[PDB]
C-alpha cells in the first residue's frame, strides 16, 4: 500500500521545524490524525534496513530528534509541532520501512 517515498514524507524530514498546516490539507496527508517525523538522512536511516527483504518490525538503535504533528481536537484540521528524542519501530521489506509500527516499544 505505502512505499519508501511515502515513509520519506511521513517519517523522514530534512528540518527540525516542519510545515504541517500546509501539508495536512494536501492529498498526501488528506487531513490525518497525527504524524511523527525524524531529523536524519535516508542513507544512514535506510542503511539500517540494508539487508531486510521481507516484512519485519525493527526498532532504530540510534535515538534521533522527532518532529511530530498532532491534530488538535475541536479544531478544523490544525496541527501542533512537538519535538522529542527516541527510537522508532517500523515494518521493513525490500530494504525499505514503509509502515510505522510504533515508537520506543513495539506491541
Amino acid at each position: 500500500m505505502q512505499d519508501w517515498a511515502t515513509f520519506k514524507k511521513k517519517h523522514l524530514t530534512d528540518t527540525w521545524d516542519v510545515d504541517c498546516d500546509n501539508l495536512m490539507p494536501t492529498s498526501l496527508f488528506d487531513c490525518k490524525d497525527k504524524n511523527t517525523f525524524i531529523y536524519s538522512l535516508p542513507g544512514p536511516v535506510k542503511a539500517l534496513c540494508r539487508g531486510v527483504i521481507f516484512s519485519a518490525d525493527v526498532l532504530s538503535n540510534s535515538e534521533f530528534y522527532l518532529a511530530e504533528c498532532n491534530v488538535k481536537p475541536r479544531k478544523p484540521c490544525k496541527y501542533k509541532l512537538k519535538k522529542s528524542s527516541n527510537r522508532i519501530c517500523i515494518r521493513c521489506e525490500h530494504e525499505l520501512p514503509v509502515h510505522f509500527a510504533g515508537v520506543g516499544i513495539c506491541p
